[PDB]
C-alpha cells in the first residue's frame, strides 16, 4: 500500500551503483523512511518477479535486519521503502571518526553475526554483500543489516557487480562460482579490519585489485587487542572451508567478552 505520490522527498541519504536512497516522508502517514531507488534495465516480466520476491522482506523481522515498509515499481524504478536510520551507515560513521573502538566493534560484530544467522536460519538466505555501507545503525543504539539478497531474480539482474574500486568479495567468489554462506564471513572480516584502520585494508584499477586479492595473503591488522586478531583472521582465511563458520564465531573468544561486557555504543555514535 505504498504509492509513489504518497511520498515527499526531503534530502538524499546517498547513492551507489544503480541505487540511490533518499530520506522521504510518506505524506499520508507522516512517517519518515528511507526510499531506495534501484534502476536496472529489465523487462516487465522479470521486473514483476523482482517486485514479487521482494515481498519476503515483510517476513524479515529481527533487531539485526533493517525494517522494511514496502517495495513497488514506478518509472523504471524499483522502490524499496525501508526504515529511516538517522545514524547512517558504519561507512559514513567511519568517514567521520578515523577509526572505531573494539569494545564497539565487538558490538558491531554481534549485530552482524546475529543478523546473518537470522537470514541464514529463518530465510535460508545468505547476505551476499555484507560491508560497512550496508551495515546501518540508529541513534537508539541499534545495529542492523541491509541490502541482502532476498530476490534471486534481483541477484541475477545485478550480475555485473565487479565494478567500483574496493571489493568485500571473498577469493573463491572472485575466482568463479564455488562459494556460499562462508563468503559473508570474509566480507565481515574485511570489514572489521577496515573499521579499525580507517581505510580499505587492501593492499590500481579494479581489475588489478581483484587479481591481487586472490593471489597474496589476506589482511591482518597493524597496536590491536587479543581476539580481534584471532577473529579478524579466523575470518580472513582464504580457504572457505577453513575459515570459521557463524556457529563457531558465535562462541569465539572476542565474542565471548562482549555481549558479556556492557558498552554503550549509543552515546559513542550520538557524539562521534
Ligand atoms: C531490509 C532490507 C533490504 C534488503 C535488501 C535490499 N536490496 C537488495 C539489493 C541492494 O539494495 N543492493 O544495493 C544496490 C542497489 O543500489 C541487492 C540485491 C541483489 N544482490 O545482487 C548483488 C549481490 O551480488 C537484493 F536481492 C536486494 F534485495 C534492500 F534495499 C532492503
Ligand atoms: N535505511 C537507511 N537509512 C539511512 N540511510 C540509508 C538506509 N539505507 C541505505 N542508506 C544509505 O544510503 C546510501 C546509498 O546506499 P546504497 O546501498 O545504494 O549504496 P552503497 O551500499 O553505499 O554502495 P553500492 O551501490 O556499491 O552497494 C548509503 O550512503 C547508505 O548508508
Ligand atoms: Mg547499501
Amino acid at each position: 500500500e505504498l504509492k509513489d505520490d504518497d511520498f515527499e522527498k526531503i534530502s538524499e541519504l546517498g547513492a551507489g551503483n544503480g541505487g540511490v536512497v533518499f530520506k522521504v516522508s510518506h505524506k499520508p502517514s507522516g512517517l519518515v523512511m528511507a526510499r531506495k531507488l534501484i534502476h536496472l534495465e529489465i523487462k516487465p516480466a522479470i521486473r514483476n518477479q523482482i517486485i514479487r520476491e521482494l515481498q519476503v522482506l515483510h517476513e524479515c523481522n529481527s533487531p539485526y535486519i533493517v525494517g522494511f515498509y514496502g517495495a513497488f515499481y514506478s518509472d523504471g524504478e524499483i522502490s524499496i521503502c525501508m526504515e529511516h536510520m538517522d545514524g547512517g551507515s558504519l561507512d559514513q560513521v567511519l568517514k567521520k571518526a578515523g577509526r572505531i573502538p573494539e569494545q564497539i566493534l565487538g558490538k558491531v560484530s554481534i549485530a552482524v553475526i546475529k543478523g546473518l544467522t537470522y537470514l541464514r536460519e529463518k530465510h535460508k538466505i545468505m547476505h551476499r554483500d555484507v560491508k560497512p555501507s550496508n551495515i546501518l545503525v540508529n541513534s537508539r543504539g541499534e545495529i542492523k543489516l541491509c541490502d541482502f539478497g532476498v530476490s534471486g531474480q534481483l541477484i541475477d539482474s545485478m550480475a555485473n557487480s565487479f565494478v567500483g574500486t574496493r571489493s568485500y568479495m571473498s577469493p573463491e567468489r572472485l575466482q568463479g562460482t564455488h562459494y556460499s554462506v562462508q563468503s559473508d564471513i570474509w566480507s565481515m572480516g574485511l570489514s572489521l579490519v577496515e573499521m579499525a584502520v580507517g581505510r580499505y585494508p587492501i593492499p590500481m584499477a579494479i581489475f588489478e585489485l581483484l587479481d591481487y586479492i586472490v593471489n597474496e595473503p589476506p589482511p591482518k591488522l597493524p597496536v590491536f587487542s587479543l581476539e580481534f586478531q584471532d577473529f579478524v583472521n579466523k575470518c580472513l582465511i582464504k580457504n572457505p572451508a577453513e575459515r570459521a563458520d557463524l556457529k563457531q564465531l558465535m562462541v569465539h573468544a572476542f565474542i565471548k567478552r562482549s555481549d558479556a561486557e556492557e558498552v554503550d555504543f549509543a552515546g559513542w555514535l550520538c557524539s562521534t
